[PDB]
């Protein structure tokens, strides 16, 4: 769920994952996918695409456990649709912190006029 | 939709409803309820409960028609649903409103700073 996801993306990037991502481009925070405009965008594509192959467990309100070992996420054993979720939001946050060099603040909101219909994943 | 409930929350608080309410307490914004730690987290509280009795529309995704007149906000007749969801929505903004005096700022984050479990809708 957003809480060990804000988590991650908070401990990778130092950033509000709520203010920062919760409606960045056409792929990040919530109401789905879409072309993406830039590299961060791309980050929250791929990682959408993660949680559609997921269908055993809900991304959106289960929990579960990781820990924070030198300076690292560290996905603990759950059981396989738990530990696969983990890995998505472990990739999403070290995504957008590799892409923040390009994070344009030009895309934080809600109404999302330009954004295409997404590819199939 | 997500537009029309922010566009509310601004019209009544003034507050920037994503930074003041996106994750306030246990209720406000991300996803989840639980015990409400003051009055501004119990308003969300009922608001979710307010969502939950909706099942023909999507509170998130469907947009609807309201107006802002005498410096109120007025839902247009929509459908029973999207005009439930309007006044589900315009219920939340005034609370916030009224309850801006108790507005703790060591709350608005999204980690669910721990929360017990809510009480059923």
């Amino acid at each position: 769920s957003l809480v060990e996801l804000g988590k991650m993306i908070l401990q990778e990037t130092g950033k509000n994952p709520v203010k920062s991502y919760g409606a960045y481009g056409c792929n990040c925070g919530v109401l789905g996918r879409g072309k993406p405009k830039d590299a961060t965008d791309r980050c929250c594509y791929v990682h959408k695409c993660c949680y559609k192959k997921l269908t055993n467990c809900n991304p959106k309100k289960d929990r579960y456990s990781y820990d924070w070992k030198n300076k690292t996420i560290v996905c603990g054993e759950e059981n396989p649709c738990l530990k696969q979720l983990c890995e998505c939001d472990k990739a999403v946050a070290i995504c957008l912190r590799e892409n923040k060099g390009t994070y344009n603040k030009k895309r934080d909101v809600y109404l999302k006029p330009f954004c295409d219909k997404g590819r199939d994943c």
